[PDB]
Protein backbone atom coordinates (compact mmCIF):
# COMPACT_ATOMS: atom_id res chain seq x y z
CA UNK A 1 0.00 0.00 0.00
CA UNK A 2 0.92 3.75 -0.32
CA UNK A 3 -1.19 5.04 2.71
CA UNK A 4 1.87 5.85 4.96
CA UNK A 5 1.79 9.61 3.91
CA UNK A 6 -1.67 9.99 5.66
CA UNK A 7 0.05 9.12 9.00
CA UNK A 8 -1.59 10.79 12.06
CA UNK A 9 -0.18 11.01 15.65
CA UNK A 10 -2.69 9.14 17.85
CA UNK A 11 -2.76 9.46 21.67
CA UNK A 12 -4.95 7.57 24.13
CA UNK A 13 -7.77 9.25 26.09
CA UNK A 14 -7.34 8.22 29.81
CA UNK A 15 -10.94 9.27 30.62
CA UNK A 16 -12.39 6.56 28.28
CA UNK A 17 -10.16 3.76 29.63
CA UNK A 18 -11.42 0.75 31.59
CA UNK A 19 -10.35 1.38 35.21
CA UNK A 20 -7.78 -1.54 35.11
CA UNK A 21 -5.78 -0.07 32.20
CA UNK A 22 -2.35 1.57 32.63
CA UNK A 23 -1.56 4.20 29.98
CA UNK A 24 2.03 5.43 29.63
CA UNK A 25 3.04 9.07 30.37
CA UNK A 26 3.32 9.77 26.59
CA UNK A 27 -0.27 8.37 26.06
CA UNK A 28 1.13 6.04 23.33
CA UNK A 29 1.09 2.65 25.19
CA UNK A 30 -1.58 0.77 27.17
CA UNK A 31 -1.58 -2.51 29.09
CA UNK A 32 -3.87 -4.47 31.46
CA UNK A 33 -3.06 -3.93 35.14
CA UNK A 34 -3.40 -6.79 37.68
CA UNK A 35 -5.93 -4.61 39.73
CA UNK A 36 -8.16 -1.42 39.66
CA UNK A 37 -5.86 1.56 38.88
CA UNK A 38 -7.37 3.91 41.55
CA UNK A 39 -9.32 6.26 39.22
CA UNK A 40 -12.91 7.59 39.69
CA UNK A 41 -15.73 6.07 37.54
CA UNK A 42 -17.35 8.19 34.81
CA UNK A 43 -19.93 7.68 32.04
CA UNK A 44 -17.18 7.49 29.31
CA UNK A 45 -15.26 4.46 30.74
CA UNK A 46 -15.69 1.07 29.09
CA UNK A 47 -16.96 -1.07 32.06
CA UNK A 48 -17.02 -4.71 30.83
CA UNK A 49 -13.86 -5.01 28.67
CA UNK A 50 -10.25 -3.67 28.68
CA UNK A 51 -11.03 -0.99 26.04
CA UNK A 52 -9.88 2.61 25.49
CA UNK A 53 -10.33 5.25 22.74
CA UNK A 54 -7.89 7.55 21.00
CA UNK A 55 -8.33 11.27 21.81
CA UNK A 56 -8.50 12.23 18.12
CA UNK A 57 -11.89 12.56 16.37
CA UNK A 58 -12.13 12.23 12.57
CA UNK A 59 -15.10 13.48 10.45
CA UNK A 60 -13.35 13.83 7.01
CA UNK A 61 -10.19 12.88 5.09
CA UNK A 62 -7.75 9.99 5.01
CA UNK A 63 -5.95 8.83 8.21
CA UNK A 64 -3.34 6.09 8.83
CA UNK A 65 -1.69 4.79 12.02
CA UNK A 66 0.19 1.67 13.23
CA UNK A 67 -0.12 -0.44 16.37
CA UNK A 68 2.41 -2.92 17.85
CA UNK A 69 0.79 -6.20 19.06
CA UNK A 70 4.04 -8.19 19.73
CA UNK A 71 3.54 -11.33 21.89
CA UNK A 72 -0.15 -10.70 22.66
CA UNK A 73 -2.62 -13.62 22.63
CA UNK A 74 -5.79 -11.48 22.34
CA UNK A 75 -6.71 -7.90 21.26
CA UNK A 76 -9.20 -5.88 19.19
CA UNK A 77 -8.16 -2.89 16.95
CA UNK A 78 -9.88 -0.47 14.61
CA UNK A 79 -12.19 2.58 14.78
CA UNK A 80 -15.58 3.29 16.25
CA UNK A 81 -18.24 5.98 16.43
CA UNK A 82 -17.71 8.56 19.18
CA UNK A 83 -21.19 7.57 20.56
CA UNK A 84 -20.67 3.77 20.98
CA UNK A 85 -22.11 2.16 24.12
CA UNK A 86 -19.59 2.17 27.05
CA UNK A 87 -21.49 0.16 29.75
CA UNK A 88 -22.59 -3.48 29.78
CA UNK A 89 -22.27 -6.25 27.20
CA UNK A 90 -22.14 -5.64 23.43
CA UNK A 91 -20.67 -7.21 20.25
CA UNK A 92 -18.17 -5.44 18.00
CA UNK A 93 -20.11 -4.91 14.73
CA UNK A 94 -20.78 -2.10 12.27
CA UNK A 95 -24.45 -2.14 13.48
CA UNK A 96 -23.10 -1.16 16.96
CA UNK A 97 -20.66 1.47 15.55
CA UNK A 98 -17.38 -0.58 15.35
CA UNK A 99 -15.03 -1.38 12.41
CA UNK A 100 -12.50 -3.78 13.97
CA UNK A 101 -10.38 -6.93 13.61
CA UNK A 102 -9.16 -9.15 16.44
CA UNK A 103 -6.95 -12.02 17.54
CA UNK A 104 -8.54 -14.66 19.79
CA UNK A 105 -7.49 -18.31 20.44
CA UNK A 106 -4.90 -18.43 17.67
CA UNK A 107 -7.32 -17.13 14.92
CA UNK A 108 -7.80 -13.67 13.39
CA UNK A 109 -11.35 -12.46 12.57
CA UNK A 110 -13.02 -9.28 11.25
CA UNK A 111 -15.79 -7.81 13.43
CA UNK A 112 -18.66 -8.24 10.97
CA UNK A 113 -21.99 -9.78 12.12
CA UNK A 114 -21.46 -12.62 12.06
CA UNK A 115 -17.61 -12.46 12.27
CA UNK A 116 -15.44 -13.21 9.22
CA UNK A 117 -12.38 -15.52 9.20
CA UNK A 118 -9.12 -13.77 8.19
CA UNK A 119 -6.34 -15.58 6.25
CA UNK A 120 -2.95 -14.53 7.73
CA UNK A 121 0.14 -16.67 6.90
CA UNK A 122 2.62 -14.37 8.80
CA UNK A 123 1.32 -13.53 12.35
CA UNK A 124 1.59 -9.73 12.54
CA UNK A 125 3.73 -7.91 15.12
CA UNK A 126 2.45 -4.47 13.83
CA UNK A 127 -0.97 -3.65 12.22
CA UNK A 128 -1.61 -0.61 9.96
CA UNK A 129 -5.10 0.97 10.03
CA UNK A 130 -6.30 3.18 7.15
CA UNK A 131 -9.58 5.17 7.24
CA UNK A 132 -11.04 7.00 4.18
CA UNK A 133 -13.98 8.92 5.68
CA UNK A 134 -15.48 10.12 2.38
CA UNK A 135 -15.15 6.74 0.63
CA UNK A 136 -16.55 4.80 3.66
CA UNK A 137 -13.47 2.48 3.91
CA UNK A 138 -11.54 0.98 6.85
CA UNK A 139 -8.55 -1.21 5.85
CA UNK A 140 -6.07 -3.24 7.88
CA UNK A 141 -2.49 -4.10 6.78
CA UNK A 142 0.12 -6.62 8.01
CA UNK A 143 3.28 -4.46 8.51
CA UNK A 144 5.35 -7.62 9.41
CA UNK A 145 4.48 -9.07 5.90
CA UNK A 146 5.50 -6.04 3.72
CA UNK A 147 2.14 -4.28 4.26
CA UNK A 148 -0.07 -7.09 2.86
CA UNK A 149 -3.85 -6.50 3.07
CA UNK A 150 -5.64 -8.17 5.97
CA UNK A 151 -9.22 -6.88 5.55
CA UNK A 152 -11.27 -4.01 4.00
CA UNK A 153 -14.64 -2.83 5.33
CA UNK A 154 -16.29 -0.97 2.44
CA UNK A 155 -19.68 0.78 2.14
CA UNK A 156 -19.19 1.83 5.78
CA UNK A 157 -21.99 3.95 7.27
CA UNK A 158 -19.94 5.83 9.97
CA UNK A 159 -22.93 8.01 10.97
CA UNK A 160 -20.78 10.21 13.24
CA UNK A 161 -17.26 11.26 14.17
CA UNK A 162 -14.79 8.34 14.41
CA UNK A 163 -12.26 7.57 17.16
CA UNK A 164 -9.34 5.10 17.17
CA UNK A 165 -10.42 1.99 19.15
CA UNK A 166 -8.28 -0.45 21.24
CA UNK A 167 -8.86 -3.55 23.38
CA UNK A 168 -5.75 -4.97 25.15
CA UNK A 169 -7.75 -8.14 26.06
CA UNK A 170 -8.03 -10.01 29.35
CA UNK A 171 -5.05 -11.82 30.84
CA UNK A 172 -6.65 -14.93 32.39
CA UNK A 173 -3.84 -17.12 30.83
CA UNK A 174 -0.86 -15.07 32.12
CA UNK A 175 0.31 -14.95 28.48
CA UNK A 176 -1.44 -11.68 27.42
CA UNK A 177 0.18 -9.00 29.68
CA UNK A 178 2.07 -7.25 26.83
CA UNK A 179 0.95 -3.73 25.85
CA UNK A 180 -0.55 -2.25 22.69
CA UNK A 181 1.85 0.48 21.50
CA UNK A 182 1.28 3.25 18.94
CA UNK A 183 4.32 3.05 16.61
CA UNK A 184 6.30 6.12 15.57
CA UNK A 185 5.88 7.78 12.14
O1 LIG B 1 -25.68 5.02 32.33
C1 LIG B 1 -25.41 3.82 32.42
O2 LIG B 1 -25.73 2.98 31.56
C2 LIG B 1 -24.65 3.32 33.65
C3 LIG B 1 -23.82 4.31 34.43
C4 LIG B 1 -24.30 5.58 34.75
C5 LIG B 1 -23.53 6.47 35.50
C6 LIG B 1 -22.26 6.12 35.96
C7 LIG B 1 -21.43 7.09 36.74
C8 LIG B 1 -20.58 6.65 37.75
C9 LIG B 1 -19.81 7.55 38.47
C10 LIG B 1 -19.86 8.90 38.19
C11 LIG B 1 -20.68 9.35 37.18
C12 LIG B 1 -21.46 8.46 36.46
C13 LIG B 1 -21.80 4.85 35.65
C14 LIG B 1 -22.56 3.96 34.91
Amino acid sequence: HHHHHHMVHITLDRNTANSWLIISKDRRQVRMGDTHQNVSDNKERFSNYPMVLGAQRFSSGKMYWEVDVTQKEAWDLGVCRDSVQRKGQFSLSPENGFWTIWLWQDSYEAGTSPQTTLHIQVPPCQIGIFVDYEAGVVSFYNITDHGSLIYTFSECVFAGPLRPFFNVGFNYSGGNAAPLKLCPL
